[PDB]
Formats: structure tokens, sequence, C-alpha cells
């Protein structure tokens, strides 16, 4: 263990004393391990190319038994596998002696090799090296295929390298992302860059994180959403425009919830909550169907040991009155105003008669937020759904119901319980903006007129957590915050 | 001044109180003003289509009338322009009265239009409203071109710019289409975007100032990124020997017209390439670059500013490269010997800034000695053409490897466009052993350990070369929402 990186260190310095360089500048290779494999994958058995010099890379990740000429490697580079057959009678040995060579060689080790193209008598697809070259040795013992923990997290070069399905996932992710962009942008959509640094931290309700700036001697708080900015690009006449990219977010971590996290935030003029319902449901639909040729996934809602359920993300998704549904599943009727004297404790007491945990402020939007979490947030579980029209004391940005006082025209998607999709019409009366009468410079914003708009946010993250079947969202991040 | 504010605002509770609601939830639109001038430009003058009934939406930018009778307007939106002309003998008297719907709208005003396509007499594109609803007022008085530039105005109001500006449009639409050439160029090679943590334990790989913050629930302070150096090249360790990272990183330096504290670079690293394919890519990518933006290798820009005269920068390749320490020791006639550590190569560099009146880098460490010297006798060599500075002393470069013939030398390459840095690529320090700052966090040397194969890395400064080939001389001008004092 401590042994293994001492010899290999100590080897590495061998080798320099023997003049041989065990970091060479530059091999120039010729083709990739995914373009072997395609160009000669149905050579027949036994068949041999043996005029086709080739110059190949990749790492060793297998060393068979050193056989009397004939050794045996496995090869990988791009998440594919090819054999590396040297054998005695191809060897070059102008350049050295073979064994010698060849013992050597080390699992982890990133080789490069000068030989041809051919089969074993097996049929196995082979590289036959004339030559093979150490371009970058693995000093440490590479833990065996299903023996990789925290591992995975702290050191994800590890994981990437011995677990198949960890390269899928996050080739997935970039998927996703990649269809996204291409989806907003066919129709017509800009996107842009905000400030991740401000004076101020909306639009959404979360703890800033808060840094300093020297030279300007100033305090600054990252930002928690792009709503802002975004909205007086609108006003800026940006009609459609979005943003990809990180936001901050200063509070507790679990498996739905990382510090640090992808949204994307688009902001559709002229649109409204109807357009936006739309757009989620063509979205989702579009893209599952992209990544699986099926609208339909398995999704191991509780755990990998547990059997797993199916999602169907088949249009249209169905809707759901966040009050009207409390009110129903309760038999109650909370009476507005929201935040009354009566209506707060009556909500408290179907938070107490229902065995459910208090919040704390006891305000009547967190109230209602528990309420909704409790009898609402899982009541579909194979399909996504909308939870809409969410009272104005929830919603301080969005626009006030047309048909329905005290409500807004607002969507939240959830999948499997989790919000993925926050959406709503915004609001762009600058009068009915109490806060205004939030940032000075978006107030302002406001009264130079903003545009009937529908703004959406989407959680990046969790969305990919969902379509590479994760439990956590420390496995769709490449490098998750860890605790030290 | 302010009176109109207060009027305006007076006007919209007025509304609210006479029954009519100035900000409406939907207008419903069937086409957007580009696509209305695409679709009867070619229209004849005079000519009218009064069956084709269209919803069309914008911003009133200009407000003329004639006799109560015709009401003209100019109506914005994407940046293109038609021309608003209101007649009472198509007007739907039924919506109100005519002379006192229109007597309303005011310049800025988005508003909602019911009528037909048509030209006008003169053969001027414009929509004939049958009628006309206030979508959303503005409130302010909307500056003309001139009460704009030159201003704080546009860097802290950049919705007033936007909307009044037509170059910073085109400003910002270029700065997108840059961005997604170099994603597409990427990805056509077959190069594999990531993200990597904008929170870490430590900050490298670079030289500056990074900021503080701090974690609540992990009890943990938090450096914001300088680059993307060290996460990348350790998914190169990973097996993922094409990847990349397009955002933003946050270095707590100084602020000037090519200094923001956030800014948006792009990092790849590129397994089993070296210093000559990196070179060779930058010269394929600037001269495409340019090509795709100008149909023309060859582009105009004010160095001086708007005011004096431009230069041409021919992104023709191949481009000049300059050994650094060489030039250095040509240029001022001296001998810089190694170690550039020692105390008497110290001494020299110092004495040659003494002696040519160049301000001295405090503190003055060799690095910053030799990083002062270049740049006041090598980077503002070449104007007309980019050019490399190259194989950068290895004390200047703990990152980079070891130029393979040339001692204390690395395989380093910075480009250069008007004395600007864009461009910052070298070979792969990947020896564990070499990188004697392990023996950056204990991460990266770990990962090291594992075999890093022989790689190119290269990092781009989106911004400044946007700023270049959009032709501004501040960074400010190509941030959308750049750093200001409160
Ligand atoms: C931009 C928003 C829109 C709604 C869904 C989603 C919610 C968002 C909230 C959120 C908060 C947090 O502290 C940590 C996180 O990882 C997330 C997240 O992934 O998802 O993204
Ligand atoms: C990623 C790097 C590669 C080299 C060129 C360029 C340099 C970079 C340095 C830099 C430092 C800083 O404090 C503020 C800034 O705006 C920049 C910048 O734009 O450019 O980008
Ligand atoms: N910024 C919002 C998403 C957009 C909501 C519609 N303006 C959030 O972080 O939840
Ligand atoms: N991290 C470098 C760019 C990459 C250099 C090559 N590894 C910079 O900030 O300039």
């Amino acid at each position: 263990p401590r042994l293994y990186f001492e010899n290999r260190s100590k080897f590495i310095q061998d080798q320099k004393d023997k003049g041989i360089n065990p970091y060479p500048h530059k091999f120039e290779r010729t083709i990739s391990i995914p373009e072997f494999i395609e160009k000669y994958k149905d050579l027949g058995n036994g068949e041999h190319l043996e005029d086709t010099i080739l110059n190949i890379t990749g790492r060793i990740m297998r060393v068979s038994a050193s056989g009397q000429k004939l050794r045996f490697f496995d090869l990988v580079g791009d998440g594919e596998k090819i054999q590396v057959l040297a054998n005695y009678s191809f060897h070059n040995h102008e350049k050295g002696n073979f064994a010698e060579c060849y013992d050597k060689i080390r699992r982890g080790d990133i080789v490069g090799i000068v030989g041809f193209p051919g089969k074993s008598k097996k049929g196995e697809l082979s590289i036959f090296p004339k030559e093979t070259i150490l371009l970058s040795a693995c000093l440490h013992m590479l833990p065996m295929k299903y023996g990789l923990t925290e591992i995975r997290y702290r050191q994800r070069y590890l994981d990437l390298l011995i677990n198949e399905s960890s390269r899928h996932t996050f080739v997935t992710r970039t998927k996703i992302i990649n269809f996204l962009r291409n989806f907003l942008n066919e129709r017509g959509f800009f996107e842009v860059e905000t400030p991740m640094m401000n004076l101020i931290a909306g639009g959404a309700n979360a703890r800033p994180f808060i840094t300093h700036h020297n030279d300007l001697d100033l305090d600054l708080y990252l930002r928690i959403a792009t709503e802002l900015p975004l909205k007086m690009l609108i006003v800026g006449g940006i009609d459609k425009v979005y943003e990809i990219g990180k936001v901050f977010r200063n509070e507790g971590i679990d498996n739905t919830h990382n510090p640090e996290f992808t949204s994307c935030e688009f902001y559709w003029a002229y649109a409204d909550y109807n357009d936006l319902i739309k757009w989620s449901e063509d979205f989702f639909s579009q893209l599952v169907y992209h990544l699986f040729g099926t609208y339909k996934i398995s999704y191991n809602k509780d755990g990998p040991e547990n059997q797993p359920i199916e999602i169907d993300f088949t249009p249209p998704y169905p809707k759901v009155s966040i009050v009207e549904e409390i009110e129903k599943v309760t038999n109650t009727i909370l009476e507005q105003p929201f935040d009354s004297n009566e209506t707060i404790e009556k909500m408290i007491n179907i938070i107490k008669e229902h065995k459910i945990e208090l919040p704390n402020p006891p305000t009547a939007a967190k109230l209602l937020d528990q309420l909704a979490s409790h009898f609402i947030e899982n009541k579909y579980n194979d399909k996504p759904f909308f939870i809409v029209e969410h009272p104005q004391i929830m919603s301080p940005l969005a626009k006030y119901h047309r048909t329905k006082p005290g409500l807004t025209e607002r969507l939240e998607m959830f999948i499997c319980g989790k919000e993925v999709l926050n959406a709503y019409t915004e609001l762009n009366d600058p009068f009915k903006q109490k806060e205004c009468f939030l940032d000075s410079a978006f107030c302002t914003s406001l009264e130079y007129g903003l545009p009937p708009t529908g703004g959406l946010g989407l959680g990046i993250d969790r969305i990919t957590m969902f379509l590479t079947n994760k439990n956590s969202i420390k496995d769709v991040i490449l490098f998750p915050t860890m605790r030290p």
C-alpha cells in the first residue's frame, strides 16, 4: 500500500538515472481507441494487418500472466477497451529486451504503443505492439472493478476510470444541457451572462453567500437566482433571453440540495402562465424521448435496493391548485387574507392535528408550504405534475391571477415529490411591487415598462438525477461540496 | 423632470380607477416585427392588405401627429423598427374615442396593436391599427440618443443603453455568437463540456488574490475559483481526454479597461497534445472565428478610441512567436543568466527597471520583474497582427512542463492582441516529482500520482476577445452588468 507507492516512486527515479524519460513530452498518436474499434471490429479471427503501423495510446487496466513471450493487457481510452497482444515474434528488439520492457508495465500505467491491428485466434480485437513506451505511470494501486464510498466524490477521477456508469451519468448531464440550449436557441432565445456578485441577492427565498472585494472595499452577495437582471434585459428589448449557470444558496446540504447548483432561467416577452405550462410539457416530453426513445423511464425512488417506479412523461401533465387541494384533503376553508389571525391559527391546528411538524417562524407562507409538502407534493410519483395558482404571499414576483383574487399565475413542476421547475406570469406593474414602494436598480427598470412576460427556472441537477437514476445530487455533480 | 414621472404614475392610477387595466395579462400576437418586415418589405407604395388582420406588439419610440385624425408612431421590437400609421377612418370606434386613446400614448410605451399591414404613399412599411391598447407604460422620460453616450448610465442602466443605442445590441449579440462558435468549435473536435466547482478549499491555479466566502452549515470558509485549471486536469486523469469549461472565474484584484473582478474564461485540456498543437489550435481558432464573423481575416480596431485613428489587425495565420527571455536580452542588450532566482540576475533586472524608469513590482520577485520587463519591451511589439510570447521561464510557470531542449524554460505560450493577453496555454507538468510545490492542494497532487497523460491546456479571455471583435476599448462595454462602484 504505502510500500507500493514508494517502490513505484523509486522505479521512476531509477528509470531517470538510466537516461529514460518516464514522462515524455509528445507522442504523436494516429488513431483513438474508439476509432480503432470502429475501423477493425469486423476483422476475421486471427487476421493480422501487419503492414498497417499505428500509434495508439490508452491506460493499462489489466495485465495478464506473463507467458513465454506472450503478454496480454487491457487498454482503455474514452470509455472503451481493446486488447494489447504483445508477441515476441513481432517485438522490435532494437529498442530493448522484450521481457524486461513489459515486466516494467503496471496496472494504471498510461502507455503509447507502436503496432498493428488484428484479432487473436479467439477473435478478440487487439493491438499488436512492436514497441511500447511509458507515457505516464500510475504510482498508486487502483481499485478493482466493483471495488469502488466518499472516494467517488473526493476522487472523481477514480470513479470515472473504474465505474462505467460514472462516465455515462455525466455524459447524459452534458447531453441534457446541450439539448436545453438548442431547444431555447431553436425558438429564438438569446443566451446571456449576468453578474455572479451583486449589492443585493434576489429573487428567491434563501440565505446568500457574502464575500468582499478588496480594492473597491465592498461587500458583495453571491446570486441566489438570475431572475432580476434577466428581467431588466426584457425591459432592454431582449424579448427572448436566458441563462444557464451556477447559482449559490447558503443553506443546508442533502440529497437534493447542493450549496452551488446549476440553474436555467429564461424570460419570454408577451408569453404567460399558459405558454409556460405548454413549454414545460413540450420540453420534458421531448427531452426524455430524445434520451430514451420513449416517454417512460425507470427510476429507483426508494433506492437501488428497492423496486423502481415508472415515470410517464407523456403530455399533458396534471395541474393541481395548491389552495383548493389543501382545503379538499383537509375539509377546511382557508379564508383570505391567508395571513389573518383566524386563517393562520386554522392552518396551525391542521399541522398539529395531522401530526405534521410546525415551521418556524409560523408565517402564512411557511404554513402553506408545509401543508403543500405533506398533502400535495407527493400526490403523483408516476408522472410529472404541476402545483399551480400559489397565493400572492408566497409569490412576491408573480403577477396576480387574472380571475382568482389573492392568487398568482404561477406553476411548479414536481418529479417524485421534488421541485424541478418554477415559473409564473411576471409581475410588471411597479405599483404592485410592494417592496419597491428588492434592488433599487430592479425597481427602477420596471418603471420603464416591463411588457407582459413569462419567466421560468429549471433545476438542472435535479433533472439530471431523475434521468440518470440517482437518489443524490452528489451523483450528478463532478466535484460536489464535501466536508473536509 | 420628476414631474413627468409623478404625472405618469397618477395617470396609471386614474386608468385603474376608470376600470381599465394599464397592465393586461396577455396579448396574443400573431407575428413579430422582424417577421413583419421580412413578410411585407416587398409590398408596393401605397399598398394595403386591409383584410389581413394581425396582432403585433412593440415599444413606441416616436410620436408625431397631424390634425387629430392621423397619428404616427415608431414601433420597435427585437432591434428593428416599423411605422405605426393610425387613421381615424380605419379606427374601431367601438373600443373608444380615437383622439383620446392615442392622446394617452407616450414615448417608451409598450403597446399591443390590432391592425393590417401596408406601405405609405412614400413607401414606408407600416402597421395600420384598427385597435391599440397599452400593455405597459414607461413612467420615465426616455432619453434621446445623445442623453446616454457617454456616461455611467449605460453601465448601471444597461436596459436603457440596449433600447436607445443600436450598436449596443449588436455588441452583445456578437459576444454570444463568439461563445457559440467556440462551443461548436470544441464540440466538433470531440471535446466534452463540464462544470467544475465555483467554490473550493484552496484557489489555484494562477497568480491572483481570491475572493473569500463562508458556508454556514459546513462552518467553512471557501475560495471562489480564480481559474479552472486544477479540476479539469483531474478530469483528464479520469480518462476524459478532451474536456473544457466555459464559465466565470473570480479574481480579487484591480479594476480597469481590461480587468473585471468576475470574468468569463474558457479552459480546455487536450490529452496527448503539446505546445505545438496548441499554437496550431490558437491560429485555427482566431482566424476561423474572425472570418466567421466578418468574411475576412482583417478587421479595424480603434485602439485609441473612436476619436483617433483606427488600426488594422490581420488575423491571417501564422502569427509571430517571440521567446520572452531571449527577446528581453536583445532589446535591453543584457544577458539574464540562470537561475533567474539568483540575487545577481535580480539585481540586473532591477537596474534595467531603474535605468528605464519602469514601475517596480512590489514586491519585486524574479517572476514579476520578468513579467514587467516583457510588458515594457515586448508586449507591444505587434499591433497590426496577433502574436505569441513563448518559452516562459519555469519560475513564471509552476504548472507548465519544462522545455524539452531549453533548460530553465517551459513549453508555454501567451497570445496578444494590441498588447493585451487573450490566451494562455502550455504543455502540462505531469510528473508529480517535478511539481516540487506538492512535496494548490493535496487533492490535485494525489491525482497527478495516478498518472496524468502528456497533455496540452489552454485558457481564453473571452471578454477581452469580444472587445477586439466588437471594437471596444473597455471590458465594461462587453459585459452586460459590469462591476461598478455604487
Ligand atoms: C432554479 C430552481 C427552480 C425550481 C427548481 C430548482 C430548485 C433548486 C433549489 C435548490 C436549493 C438549494 O439550496 C440547493 C439546490 O441544489 C437546489 C436545487 O438543486 O434546486 O431550481
Ligand atoms: C483565462 C485567461 C487566460 C489568459 C488571458 C485572459 C487573462 C484574464 C486575466 C484577468 C484578470 C483580472 O483580474 C480581471 C480580468 O478581467 C482578467 C481578464 O479578463 O483576462 O484570460
Ligand atoms: N428565480 C426563480 C425561478 C424563476 C421563476 C420565474 N420568474 C427561482 O430561483 O426559483
Ligand atoms: N489557468 C490558466 C489557463 C490555462 C493554462 C494552461 N494550463 C490561466 O488562468 O491563465
